[PDB]
């Protein structure tokens, strides 16, 4: 197993890390239909999505998927730094793969 | 793919933004039988729901409408500044659809 | 909807309002069987449940007498002030339908 | 319904009450096969067991037993006092069947 | 049952205990599929996993490894003094079995 979010990142197509090490904006969430999704943003303008889970997701990202949202709203609230996030850059805004947290 | 709550909101029939920028004032929610839902409201006396679950959810709303109330509720304990509430106004209270937290 | 707690409480029979505004006393919690349940006080003595799931209660909800449970140990944790109980007084602890925070 | 710990307790055989009024002195928590289980010790040296679950629990344990572990974690991270335990003593560690905070 | 994870980590083969009696210097969480896994580390350069769930695991391992995540994500937040770790060192990084906090 990959020792780090960037090893991790490598191993898949169609993503790339994000460097932020700071703290997330704004957390916004969705409950409307076809909408069930989280999106961030950071002080330096990026934003970024938890994708709503779709047929591209098999069934161990469904449980994956909600915790991620957990840990942004959580992360949030706490303003915990943010060091990297793994985003599939095939998507608009970038979806979050991954997040590290530190310092 | 909006990459924010006025955006998203826009993608829906009788929807529109509200504007708080404010903590909640007050979070209510029941396990009363037909009214197990949330209410939450401002001290500017605007009162918002998050719907009972019915006929009107589809499948994928019902796992976000569990969410929401769960952010609702730690939005408040935190006295987090809530930026925006896109709602549903063929309801009343206006029904939320979505939220932004952002100072 | 009901836009408080006052009024959805008094869409069902055998419940009645108090007003505490004053954080919980103390919050108990069982998981020993036919008593998984959790029991409130207020300072002053006042003693509240959340009743086992039962047949009496209707399968919407059981999700949200998890949440309430949820909800009173994060209030209690965090000492916020409870405005309002809605209970059902035909029992003994008078049992939560609903509560209300408000500073 | 019980209005109290002590008062559960009693409805049950091969249980005591323990007496702390202290916060948790350490929290362990395992996910290896067969314990599945939270332990927790005070300072006195008293430590506690929430049971893997077994044979002898009855379904409406099951998310019980999962809260538990929930709120002894919460509990340890907040510095909570626990007032009492209800326990079965024919266990080692005794096996916690309830809880009691108050300040 | 065990009475403390020293004595829990010797009832399994290929573990050892870690002592780290620190907080958790860096918390990493992973959606993307077939790498569902959390990844922490320790100033100290200490890292170690949460494996992804496979078929080394029984069933009632896959709620307590959801767990183990949750916990190391509000130990990180909360900046917790982790006392030890048991882990499988048959595994790179060591994989997570049990986590203890104190102090
Ligand atoms: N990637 C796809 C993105 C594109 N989008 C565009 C917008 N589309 C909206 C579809 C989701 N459906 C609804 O929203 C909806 C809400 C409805 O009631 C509202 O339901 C609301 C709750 O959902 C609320 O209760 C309100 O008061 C009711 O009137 C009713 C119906 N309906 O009768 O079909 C549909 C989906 C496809
Ligand atoms: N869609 C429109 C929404 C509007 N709603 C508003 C409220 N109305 C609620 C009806 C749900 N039913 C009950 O609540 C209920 C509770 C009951 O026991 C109480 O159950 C209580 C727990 O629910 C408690 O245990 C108490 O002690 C028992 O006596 C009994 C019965 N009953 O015998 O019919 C009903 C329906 C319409
Ligand atoms: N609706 C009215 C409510 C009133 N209640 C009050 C309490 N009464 C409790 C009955 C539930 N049963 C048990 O508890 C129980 C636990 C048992 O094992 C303990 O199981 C315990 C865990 O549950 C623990 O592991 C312990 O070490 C074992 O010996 C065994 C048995 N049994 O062999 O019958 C029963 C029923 C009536
Ligand atoms: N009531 C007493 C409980 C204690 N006792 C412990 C030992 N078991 C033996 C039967 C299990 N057989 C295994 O072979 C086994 C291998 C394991 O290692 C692997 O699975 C692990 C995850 O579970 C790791 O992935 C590790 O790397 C991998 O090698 C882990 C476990 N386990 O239970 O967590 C079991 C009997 C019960
Ligand atoms: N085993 C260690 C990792 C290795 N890894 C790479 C090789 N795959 C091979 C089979 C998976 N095939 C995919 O094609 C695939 C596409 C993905 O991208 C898409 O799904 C993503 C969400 O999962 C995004 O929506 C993205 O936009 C969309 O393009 C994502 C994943 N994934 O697992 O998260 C897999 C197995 C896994």
């Amino acid at each position: 197993t990959p020792q780090n979010i960037t090893d991790l990142c490598a191993e898949y197509h169609n993503t790339q890390i994000h460097t932020l090490n700071d703290k997330i904006f704004s957390y916004t969430e969705s409950l409307a239909g076809k909408r069930e999704m989280a999106i961030i943003t950071f002080k330096n303008g990026a934003t970024f999505q938890v994708e709503v889970p779709g047929s591209q997701h098999i069934d161990s990202q469904k449980k994956a998927i909600e915790r991620m949202k957990d840990t942004l709203r959580i992360a949030y609230l706490t303003e915990a730094k943010v060091e990297k996030l793994c985003v599939w850059n095939n998507k608009t805004p970038h979806a979050i793969a991954a997040i590290s947290m530190a310092n």
